[PDB]
């Protein structure tokens, strides 16, 4: 008995606005306004259905201005840090969808640059998915994306994905061929997969995707997009304090993600190819 999975890219609005509204935690949980706001965000992501042309906000003063703090600081960073696919790629969305520190692109002219470079897309997301939901929309190279900024108040840190994150962590790599490869053969291995399966899918994907580093000649860089939007994290992670693993699948799987403060280890993969054909072997052993 396979559970039920997505077949085509609109089979997607059958589990994207299956959602599992701010933890006790977060910078804007007493803040009415706020509130209001990521209302309105999550009702875009809810209202939206395959084929639409993806809302377009206008952004207000306040979130430009969150958004160029936290612009301006990684991208001093990003030549020292970044992988070279990332470097290759930053420059383009520059140029094709307006990313400046005065100005937040929007995700629709986003998506249509994906869509030409690599295929991939770009889906508003109201809020958490399971992780068979979330890793099912890359087997259609689609990523359920956030369309919200965080609270003003703390620039540099978020509890939860923001727009920024997707924007400056994730963008830039699935305009790589190779990288968007292996992100959509995780979600292809997910198709109708075991629970089990699935979770370390989705564990493998974070210590990736998320938080991932590699080795470029001779040299330890970061791919994770996780890391590229965390200023804090970033340096961390190319600092000698930093616990650094090769990418296992079998071993990998195993880690715990953590989620409210650093990584208590790396793993770093050898390319996006490399990686990609360790998971191949990997996928065969849990089918
Ligand atoms: C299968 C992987 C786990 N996983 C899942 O199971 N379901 C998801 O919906 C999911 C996810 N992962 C990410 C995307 C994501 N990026 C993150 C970056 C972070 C982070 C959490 C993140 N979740 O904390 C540290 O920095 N999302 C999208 C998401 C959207 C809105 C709120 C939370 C998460
Ligand atoms: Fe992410």
């Amino acid at each position: 008995s396979v559970p039920w999975f997505p077949k085509k890219i609109s089979d997607l609005d059958h589990c994207a606005n299956r959602v599992l509204e701010l933890d006790a935690d977060h910078p804007g949980f007493k803040d009415n306004v706020y509130r209001k706001r990521r209302k309105y965000f999550a009702d875009l992501a809810m209202n939206y259905k395959h084929g639409d042309p993806i809302p377009k906000v206008e952004f207000t003063e306040e979130e430009i201005k969150t958004w160029g703090t936290v612009f301006q600081e990684l991208n001093k960073l990003y030549p020292t840090h970044a992988c070279r696919e990332y470097l290759k790629n930053l420059p383009l969305l520059s140029k094709y969808c307006g990313y400046r520190e005065d100005n937040i692109p929007q995700l629709e002219d986003v998506s249509n640059f994906l869509k030409e470079r690599t295929g991939f897309s770009i889906r508003p997301v109201a809020g958490y998915l399971s992780p068979r939901d979330f890793l099912s929309g890359l087997a259609f190279r689609v990523f359920h994306c956030t369309q919200y900024v965080r609270h003003s108040s703390d620039p540099f840190y978020t509890p939860e994905p923001d727009t920024c994150h997707e924007l400056l962590g994730h963008v830039p790599l699935l305009a790589e061929p190779s990288f968007a490869q292996f992100s959509q053969e995780i979600g292809l291995a997910s198709l109708g997969a075991s629970e089990e399966a699935v979770q370390k899918l989705a564990t493998c994907y974070f210590f990736t995707v998320e938080f991932g580093l590699c080795k470029q000649d001779g040299q330890l860089r970061v791919f994770g997009a996780g890391l590229l939007s965390s200023i804090s994290e970033l340096k961390h992670a190319l600092s000698g304090h930093a616990k650094v693993k090769p990418f296992d699948p079998k071993i990998t799987c195993k880690q715990e993600c953590l989620i409210t403060t650093f990584q208590d280890v790396y793993f770093v993969s050898e390319s996006f190819e490399d990686a990609k054909e360790k998971m191949r072997e990997f996928t065969k052993t849990i089918k």
